[PDB]
């Protein structure tokens, strides 16, 4: 089961910065990650 939301860039980002956008809520559009998402989570969680 794969059902990760976000967009082709932030995929890219959080896949860079560690992030797994499962351990993130989009909130984008249809609850898509974004890079702001992602940032948030390294910057909290």
């Amino acid at each position: 089961n794969r059902r990760v939301i976000a967009m082709p860039s932030v995929r890219k980002y959080a896949r860079e910065k560690g992030v797994d956008i499962r351990l993130v809520q989009g909130t984008g559009k249809n609850g898509r990650v974004l890079k702001e998402d992602i940032d948030a989570w390294l910057a909290g969680g």
